C-alpha cells in the first residue's frame, strides 16, 4: 500500500509531499486520484 490507497504504491508525486493532502480522509478510497496519475 502506498500511504493512501488512491494511488499505486510508488507515486513519485506523494513520495515528495503526499500530494493528495486530504488530511482527514487522506486515504480517499477512490483507487485512482488524478494528482498522482
Ligand atoms: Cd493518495
Ligand atoms: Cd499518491
Ligand atoms: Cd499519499
Ligand atoms: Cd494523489
Amino acid at each position: 500500500k502506498s500511504c493512501c490507497s488512491c494511488c499505486p504504491a510508488e507515486c513519485e508525486k506523494c513520495a515528495k509531499d503526499c500530494v493528495c493532502k486530504g488530511g482527514e480522509a487522506a486515504e480517499a478510497e477512490a483507487e485512482k486520484c488524478s494528482c498522482c496519475q
